[PDB]
């Protein structure tokens, strides 16, 4: 098994606390589907995962993670992906990128700031 | 399992304007991910550098081994071990941006659609732990 992971940033892909893709998402993912489509394997599967910075509220943070997952999948299903090889799943505020580097940042904006590398969506190919 | 994990940076926000000298911002930029590659548990990476296909395709070629040789010493300089990180450079091959700016004046716009294009990639690989 080997699989290659690719990471977009969710202030690119989407607005504020939005989960519909932006123009500028769009074209992300017309390019991330540039790449994945210089390989034709037999089979493999995609699996998109959302995750959100830990500001605000968990029950909305996982809900909005999952919508912003589903429409980069929904989206990508559309380039040419089939649908049964593909599946989106929101992680809300889990498994941050920036581990405790951001602990003791106090100021909101800079802890806004801090926190961008967690505001992401991540894709995992497998060929 | 073998795992290949990718990043991809901006060319435009490590160097300035055809150099191949990071940038403050570039050395802030990848201090940033040193940090998450810090915590991938160990492993090799390569870095691969891009540009437009604005220009000579030689000097483009050039221009974008040194740009890798320039990330993979910083990142040296961070901690990833010398013998588990290389350069290389791609010039203006494999695109991101596809026919996207195939048609696009003037120059000054031109510039602005191959940006996706301007970028430094980064592949760690590694294996799955288990037993």
């Amino acid at each position: 098994v080997q699989t290659k992971h690719f990471t977009l940033k969710s202030d690119v892909l989407f607005n504020f606390n939005k989960s519909t893709l932006k123009p500028e998402g769009q074209q992300a993912l017309d390019q991330l589907y540039s790449q994945l489509s210089n390989l034709d394997p037999k089979d493999g599967s995609v699996v998109v995962l959302g995750f959100t910075d830990r500001i605000g509220s968990d029950a909305y943070n996982q809900g909005l993670s999952e919508k912003r997952a589903q429409s980069v999948v929904d989206y990508l299903i559309s380039k040419g992906i089939p649908s049964d090889k593909i599946s989106a799943r929101g992680m809300g505020e889990s498994n941050p990128v920036t581990g405790n580097t951001c602990d003791n940042v106090k100021p909101r904006a800079a802890l806004i700031d801090c926190l961008a590398p967690d505001r992401r969506v991540e894709i995992e190919v497998k060929g």
